[PDB]
């Protein structure tokens, strides 16, 4: 399936937050 992007799809959530 596609349940293999959003795993880090989500990082760049908090991760955009951390630099």
């Amino acid at each position: 399936k596609w349940a293999s992007l959003w795993n880090w799809f989500n990082i760049t959530n908090w991760l955009w937050y951390i630099k």
